[PDB]
């Protein structure tokens, strides 16, 4: 995240990070044994780490808990990052409190100027790399589709939103891929990708959690 700020411990407790030997993506506790994450974030052998603030020190609240499965949409496009979405089945079901709990889904699909909160342990510069141990959280709304077409001519579909500023500064960035945007205690976004970080007039690019909904749901009654 560029241009935000430190959340705090335990803060944003459906935030989850996906670990293959190291921190590659971060996801979102949608029920006590589903994660969501991006597909572009999609690998074999993944342990999923709930509870996490600083991802290099065991500070007691986490739960280390490997994926069972793997369930990339059946439409994405790698090439385009149109339908950018993916599920994960933890191996066991995660012990929810306050620190560790899941985000709901939502019933309709945000507007722009919606504010919503981005988090992740993804990169903090805009030049150079410097990633984070403990997660940073970044408050942006979401902009309009025209802000967001013209920005990005021919590369939005429906399937994605813009969010952020223009001006630049604040942003997601790389390692935050697969995160949650969340806005009014819903889900309505997964980082999905951008041009650089934080540059003037190119935001950040979400998959549109609230296309999704029925596939989800269907998805996690059947397996
Ligand atoms: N500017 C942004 N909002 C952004 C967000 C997530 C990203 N994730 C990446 C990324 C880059 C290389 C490999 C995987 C990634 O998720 N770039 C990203 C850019
Ligand atoms: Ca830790």
């Amino acid at each position: 995240i560029v241009g935000g700020y430190t959340c705090g411990a335990n803060t944003v407790p459906y935030q989850v990070s996906l670990n293959s030997g190291y921190h590659f993506c971060g996801g979102s506790l949608i029920n006590s044994q589903w994660v969501v994450s991006a597909a572009h974030c999609y690998k074999s052998g993944i342990q999923v780490r709930l509870g996490e603030d600083n991802i290099n020190v065991v500070e007691g609240n986490e739960q280390f808990i490997s994926a069972s499965k793997s369930i990339v949409h059946p439409s994405y496009n790698s090439n385009t990052l149109n339908n950018d979405i993916m599920l994960i089945k933890l191996k066991s079901a995660a012990s929810l409190n306050s620190r560790v709990a899941s985000i709901s889904l939502p019933t309709s699909c945000a507007s722009a100027g919606t504010q919503c909160l981005i988090s992740g342990w993804g990169n903090t510069k805009s030049s150079g790399t410097s990633y984070p141990d403990v997660l940073k959280c970044l408050k942006a709304p979401i902009l309009s589709d025209s802000s967001c077409k013209s920005a990005y001519p021919g590369q939005i579909t429906s399937n994605m939103f813009c969010a952020g500023y223009l001006e630049g500064g604040k942003d997601s960035c790389q390692g935050d891929s697969g995160g949650p945007v969340v806005c009014s205690g819903k889900l309505q976004g997964i980082v999905s990708w951008g041009s650089g970080c934080a540059q003037k007039n190119k935001p950040g690019v979400y998959t549109k959690v609230c296309n999704y909904v029925s596939w989800i749901k269907q998805t996690i009654a059947s397996n």
